[PDB]
Order: structure tokens, then sequence, then C-alpha cells
């Protein structure tokens, strides 16, 4: 038997088409093409999220932490179990795949 690591990972992300090219732009590019204000910006980007949780299933059990990728920040499944923020029920739902990983996200993130 060997190590297993499980990736849940889900990502949120906006294209802004040139009128003239038809290239895909990122919120980023756009701006600095002049396709957009810096307002529009910011309420494009606040519209994208990058999370993913990654389930190490080895000869102890399973070790899992969730990433948010768009920070930078992580987190601790086990921490989040021993800290109470998520309820061995809430943590069933996920492991049963009956709760997303943004659902999830939130439960310890925030």
């Amino acid at each position: 038997g060997h190590h297993h690591h499980h990736h849940s990972h889900m990502r949120r992300s906006i294209v802004v088409i040139h009128p003239d090219t038809g290239r895909e732009l990122s919120p980023e590019e756009a701006h600095r093409a002049g396709l957009i204000d810096w307002n529009m910006f910011v309420k494009l980007r606040s519209q994208e999220c990058d999370w993913e949780e990654i389930s190490v299933k080895g000869p102890n059990g399973e070790s899992s932490v969730i990433h948010d990728r768009k920070s930078g920040k992580k987190f601790s499944i086990e921490e989040a179990l021993q800290s109470g923020r998520l309820t061995p029920a809430q943590y069933d739902r996920y492991v049963n795949k009956d709760m997303s990983i943004q659902e999830l996200a939130v439960l310890v993130s925030g």
C-alpha cells in the first residue's frame, strides 16, 4: 500500500474579451489595456476565488489541509475540528462528498 493525495480544487475566474483582438484578458490586463477602470477591476477581482483541499491519505490515516490560493492562507482541518470551528457533523458531510469545497472553506476560514 502507498500514500494517496486527494485534491479537491475549485476556482472561479473572470476573463475580459478585447473588442478588437477578441483576445481573453485577465481583469488585471484589461485594466492595463484601459478596457476597465480601477473600481470595476476591484469589483471583478472580489468575484474570483481559488480554493484547494488536499487530503493526504496514508498509514496513520487522513491528514487534511485546505488552501486559499488567492490569499495564500492555509487551514488545517484537524486544527479546525480541535478548535471547534468545524463540527464532526459538518466534516462528515464533506468527507461523504455532500459539502462543497467552498462551503468547507467558509467554515474554517471565515
